[PDB]
């Protein structure tokens, strides 16, 4: 079960953040794993398209080669806090699995500058279990984290020693599908 309520960066400049560009998931902690793999891929994309907050997402596990991807138009809870229902498509925006009830993300960005960001996710998928992961992310694939994300980990009583890096994974990513599923 999640079991964090995230708090949002004060000041957030959400037209900073999405500005329809890609971010890199460097670090993840899963509060609950023996639920996600220990080796993983992914990034976003997030952007208002069209009037509509948009996040595009890309998972790939660098083992098993399982790819997905999604897109979501997100609904505002507060500044920094959004609710994510998903629809899974293929990289050109295909629906593959529709938006439903109970098919939701939420989404705290809890630190964001120009390059860099921490973030916590809910995921509610049907009746699997759902599950705290923090993110620390940078618009640069190869970027250790820097100090500013790191204090950030801090900040949220949280240590960075135990987060779990996707560098030595080999993940290469197609930025272009993740920008174009922002209109899709
Ligand atoms: C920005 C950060 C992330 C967000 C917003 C996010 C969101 C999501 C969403 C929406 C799904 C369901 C997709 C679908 O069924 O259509 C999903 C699935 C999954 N995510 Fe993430 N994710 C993020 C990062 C990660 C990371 C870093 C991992 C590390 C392993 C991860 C592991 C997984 C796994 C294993 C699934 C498949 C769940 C299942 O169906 O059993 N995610 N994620
Ligand atoms: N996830």
């Amino acid at each position: 079960a999640c079991t964090k309520n995230a708090i949002a960066q004060t000041g957030f400049n959400k037209d900073k953040y999405f500005n329809g560009d890609v971010w890199y998931v460097t670090d993840y902690l899963d509060l609950e794993p023996d639920d996600v793999p220990k080796r993983y891929c992914a990034a976003l994309a997030a952007g208002t398209a069209s009037g509509k907050l948009k996040e595009a997402l890309y998972h790939y596990d660098p083992k098993t080669q399982d790819t997905f991807y999604d897109v979501s138009e997100l609904q505002v809870e507060s500044l920094g806090k959004y609710t994510a229902n998903f629809k899974k498509v293929d990289k050109n925006g295909n629906v593959k699995v529709a938006v439903t009830a109970g098919n939701y993300y939420t989404f705290t960005v809890m630190y964001a500058d120009d390059s860099s960001a921490l973030i916590h996710t809910c995921l509610h998928k049907g009746n699997k279990a759902a599950g705290d992961l923090y993110a620390v992310l940078n618009r640069n694939k190869d970027a250790a984290a820097g100090d500013k994300v790191k204090s950030a980990v801090s900040a949220a009583t949280l240590e960075f020693s135990k987060f779990i890096s996707t560098k030595e994974n080999n993940c290469a990513y197609d930025n272009d599908s993740l920008k174009s599923l922002l209109t899709k």
